[PDB]
């Protein structure tokens, strides 16, 4: 529901290991990252972290902007936001992105897409294969990694 | 059917306003433009000019050119045209492109599709949605805030 | 025994990209024109500075064809092997012998050179098949710009351009 926890921790980080570090709501962006990728930035409407984002229009008065949502109006994927300013980054369906996505509530190789709110899901239209298995962490958040390549061909 | 009028206009332009001053068919390239885009060149056979464009193969001799068309031709859109050189200018439908494009003689969310003029048209096979309603330039030619992000 | 020996060496420096063969002499190739057309040529006849390239872990010769993503155990990571059909992934536009590293373009971006086709006109639509290799025609944009060029009984090139899916 947060980039970062609204709670503030009682415990500090034992930073000894280095394995299975990286499985956090926190970590933004994506695994591989190319320095010629294309990266946009909207008006965030609701919370569409790590989610598959459309485009939502107004009444005219205000400009366009971002919600979590899938199917025929996929526009991008939201890889980070900024809080502050409400600034949601989105990376096109065109470019290609391979990170942590949120998945619906699964293994290696299996398709996934993007359902109604913006969440992966088993298999149409989007490429999106698992590159591992759900990673629990919550009760209903389910976090996966998956590469996203571009549209599939109906 | 020139990005730059033929018609040299008779007076001084007056640089009073700063709204509604990007509504020319002079404007190039587009509004969002990012860094990392991929923009190619190629021969123009025609005036492909704020249109999608296709791949058009002659008797063998000559090299490929771009010509206005859409359907499951579509290469990418042409944004900027070099006239002295023939040299249109192109993002490949592989590229995401945000921009003014010629529409067909339409409300923000419309989803649009590329005619067999390179003309965006209201709704199949390319990711066109209009972003604003449809600007009258001339009384045939109208232009369309639109953006482009891949196939369907 | 030295024969059959020989006769594995030139398949499978026939097979390589660029192998190491010693020549009694040196060949002339004074004209400019008709070069190109060797299999050891670079990745792209065009190539731009804002092009995505990836580098996987290479499962049997997978240069100049379509390549996709195939899974094992998991004890290794995923790797590339030649394939199409709706399970392409990208294209293989390099290959790293010594590290085994195959160099790739995603299917998301656009590439135009020379590829390996099956065993065909400018202005042919072309898609991939089971072994990675371009035949006459469907899920993707590929056209032929040129004809094909023989370098080998079995070795077929020809230069495609290849933008994105292709929808319906």
């Amino acid at each position: 529901l947060m980039k970062n926890p609204q709670q503030d921790s009682g415990l500090l980080s034992n930073s000894i290991d280095f394995r299975d570090q990286n499985l956090i709501f926190s970590n933004s962006g994506g695994v591989c990252t190319s320095s010629k990728d294309k990266i946009e930035n909207y008006p965030a409407k609701g919370y569409p972290y790590k989610r598959g984002v459309k485009l939502s229009f107004g009444d005219g008065t205000t400009e366009l902007e971002v919600e979590a949502g899938g199917g025929d109006d996929l526009y991008g994927v939201c890889s980070d936001i900024d809080e502050f300013s409400g600034m949601a980054t989105v990376i096109p369906i065109t470019n290609n992105f391979t990170g942590y996505l949120t998945l619906k509530k699964v293994n290696p190789g299996d398709k996934l897409n993007f359902n109604q709110h913006g969440e992966l899901e088993k298999v149409k239209s989007v490429n999106a294969i698992a590159l591992s298995k759900a990673h629990k962490l919550t009760e209903d958040l389910f976090i996966v990694l998956a590469s996203v390549f571009g549209n599939r061909a109906i």
